[PDB]
């Protein structure tokens, strides 16, 4: 049997773990799927690179409005797909030699199991291909995995997921996506602006619930002209219909589509992985961690999806970088640890128009009873709004009536996650409403003065 | 003779001074051109709708770059004047409406001169329509005027400034721009993108030339591939062609054009004011004032173009603002009023690629004997631009080594009056950049994770 001094369950963000620090240690690394992990081949990278092709599309077809009549004469699907895979396929490769071929670190490629604790303190770990090996510490960083409805499972009938549906040979005619969430949304404004016809079922009264009612209300108002809103449905049945599908609602109105995509949510890869057998507790479908990433076994850690209650990769990132320090520095000397912020955590959800979102909402601040003073900032009435020519971006802004902080920032429109960054800064640093707004410069006549003049607005 | 409280010269970052706190005195308003000032009406506000309008095209163009095959069918010049200027031009008859319409505010219409001081130490002010009034205190936003440069008066050919270039009737094939400052720059971007042959002829060796030499020299040599750019030359002499025009230049040889555009410079508005004559001291060209914007006279203030080292528009609003309170305060009180902050002010040039810069140059720093930290990152490292597939987009930072807090941020590339926005806020406030770095968070996979990057690797 093998010994390792360190071994790490998924090369997420827990590949950014190993650096000089472990020259001198021998470290074992579990990956049962592609190398890079989520974000890179089936995540975030790939989805964004589609977002802006789709960008582009949106561009050329509103392009009437601003005096230059342009179309579109043709979507090369084939020539989208090349160029983004093109450029992260070979890059997980690159990364997967880096480790492998590193003489203290061993890759196995095959899902990896904890065994019973053995009697000297070391892990033992089992892999799918019959590999048993030892380690001192344990890092966990097995992520999540997508849900799918028990109903279109049993119905046996071909779906996609955000795993798949992004290595398609052609552009469907008619796409049916299940889900209200960012995926959701993102996908939507892919394959429209690409030409194809998108119909949303949604569960739900609202399209991205979790934001501010005010966002959701009025996101929900644009999508639903653009693309075809079916609410408070759900899918019972379905069949084939030869390359497309036949599915039944539960208000049995049925829908025919070349392509059905399934984004209902994700949950963690802590249930496969046999953490009762080494004594890490489990709760609902995640992994208990504390502020110093630590679980209830000594030595292992965890980070990640697998029990961040944010599923996002620059949550992912602070939660490795904790791990890095904490590992090296012994179990109790909490004192010499670092602990993980979760204060102000910001989002984006890359639709049209963009979303981006940090802090509490309107109703959250009410239920906490705070006293708070709101200011809601259109577009259209600052000067780069009138070069847009935009009828529909908003800001909005929550503060603390007495300390004049801001309690949350909420913004809908063009480079929504460009213009939150200095919002992000004021509520991570400290910073009050008034100072933002006179302490510092405005470029005239740039875009985030809309940002400025949602502040000057907080009467 | 009519008696007045307060007279104000210039209705462009003047007009911004009449409070309800002067509900009560009699005012007089003088503009000698058209209501609104520089910026509105023939500046800053129709420049940058035809920027955008111009950047939606130039989308297009390289848009099968993308995957996106299309190309554009018409270019509705005559309809992108008519929307940009049926908005703009309303609001300079409402705002010169909402004045006159005033009781205790009269408009003047002339060009107004200052006259002999008054015995009872109250300015006389003469029109030159023939009115003569005397005035209790004074503003001065004459702000400034085009500069054309004597070899091309003397020719008595047909030129153009940024004052009549935007309303011509129908797009040249080919144009020429005498100059190499942000004016000339901007309209250079403005109509390659919308089809038209664009020649600059500039006086130096590169092309915006007080900005950071990194950012010139890169830019000039991108400006220069699609520009024709003829350096270190400059119009002797020329002549009528017809509706075009045909330049002789210093080295003998002569360029036939469609337009000549001319952006050599702008020069303040002080000289034709007669100011001499009423004890307010005049340097340069420009009126002289103190950190509480008080010239030389008692009780006679001076704000914008006409005083200001900063010809812009946000700064010329905070020297407004500062004269809009210092006013309604004692002469002798200057402890009770409030200072002009011009450490950190931002500028952008809108061209392609957009710049933004706030702070020091490298260059700069090192004359003024700092121990500085350079770093410069690209917008290709990062995830955003992986989508854009950008190959010249880079953000430069310098930082004081000791301090470890920001001298300067220089930004070339897409969205840089926007990603300026968080390095304005550190640097007016005081954050060090290992703060900005780790101690906020940045959204994946944003566009500002270029600024994030820039920072992390200052070394
Ligand atoms: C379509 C999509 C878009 C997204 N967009 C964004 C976005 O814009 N911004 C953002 O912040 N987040 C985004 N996310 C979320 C982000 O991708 C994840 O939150 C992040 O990847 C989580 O990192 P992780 O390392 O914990 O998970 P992963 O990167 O998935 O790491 C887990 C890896 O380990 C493997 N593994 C699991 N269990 C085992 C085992 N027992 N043995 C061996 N190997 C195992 C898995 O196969 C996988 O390769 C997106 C996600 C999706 C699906
Ligand atoms: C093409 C162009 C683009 C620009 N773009 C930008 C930009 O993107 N960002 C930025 O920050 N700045 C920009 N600027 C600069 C900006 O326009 C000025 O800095 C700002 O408008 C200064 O305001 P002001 O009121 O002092 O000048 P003005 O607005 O010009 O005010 C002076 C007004 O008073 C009148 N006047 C002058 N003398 C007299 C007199 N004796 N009697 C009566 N009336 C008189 C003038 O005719 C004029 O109408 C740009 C300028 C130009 C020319």
């Amino acid at each position: 049997m093998e010994t390792y001094d360190i071994a790490i369950i998924g090369t997420g963000s827990g590949n950014s773990i190993l650096d000089e620090r472990y020259a001198s240690k021998r470290a074992a690394i579990c990956e049962q799927g592609t190398f890079g992990g989520t974000c890179l081949n089936v995540g975030c990278i790939p989805t964004k690179m589609f977002v802006y092709a789709a960008e582009v599309a949106k561009t050329i077809r509103g392009a009437s409005r601003y005096g230059i009549d342009a179309h579109i004469d043709r979507v090369r699907w084939d020539d989208v797909v090349s160029r983004v895979f093109g450029r992260i396929d070979p890059i997980a490769l690159s990364g997967e030699d880096y480790r492998r071929c590193a003489p203290n670190i061993d890759v196995y490629r095959t899902h990896t199991r904890f065994g019973p604790v053995q009697a000297d303190g070391r892990y033992l770990l089992r892999t799918d291909a019959g590999e048993e090996f030892t380690a001192e510490q344990v890092v966990i960083a097995a992520g999540s995995r997508p849900v799918i409805p028990p109903a279109i499972l049993a119905s046996g009938v071909d779906y996609h997921t955000s795993d798949t549906v992004m290595r398609i040979a052609e552009l469907p005619e008619h796409i049916v996506i299940v889900g209200s969430g960012f995926i959701a949304a993102e996908f939507a404004h892919v394959f429209s602006a690409l030409g194809v016809r998108v119909t949303l079922v949604i569960r739900g009264s609202c399209l991205l619930r979790h934001c501010d009612d005010t966002i959701c209300e009025r996101f929900t108002r644009i999508a639903s002209t653009k693309w075809e809103l079916r609410t408070h449905r759900n899918v019972v049945d379905g069949q084939q219909r030869g390359s497309g599908v036949a599915l039944r609602l539960d208000d049995g109105c049925t829908i025919n589509a070349d392509l059905l995509l399934v984004a209902t949510g994700r949950v963690s890869n802590a249930d496969l992985l046999d953490a009762e057998q080494a004594g890490v507790d489990v709760e609902d479908g995640r992994v208990i961690v504390d502020e110093y990433q630590r679980t209830s076994a000594r030595g292992v850690f965890a980070l990640g999806d697998v029990s961040s209650p944010y599923l996002l990769k620059h949550v992912a990132n602070h939660e490795a970088r904790v791990v890095q320090h904490n590992l090296l520095c012994d179990w109790e000397d909490t004192q010499s640890m670092i602990v993980t912020d979760h204060r102000y955590v910001p989002a984006a959800v890359f639709t049209d128009p963009q979303i981006a979102a940090v802090g509490l909402t309107e109703n959250q601040a009410v239920a906490k009873g705070l006293d708070i003073s709101v200011k809601i900032q259109d577009y259209g009435d600052v000067a780069y709004g009138w070069a847009m020519e935009d009828t529909s971006g908003i800001v909005k802004l929550i503060t603390e009536r007495g300390s004049g902080r801001l309690l949350g920032a909420h913004i809908m429109g063009y480079q929504a996650s460009s213009l939150i960054q200095p919002l992000i800064q004021a509520m991570s640093f400290g910073l009050t409403a008034a100072e933002m707004a006179r302490g510092q410069y405005w470029i005239h006549p740039a875009l985030p003065e809309v940002v400025e003049n949602a502040l000057l607005g907080l009467r």
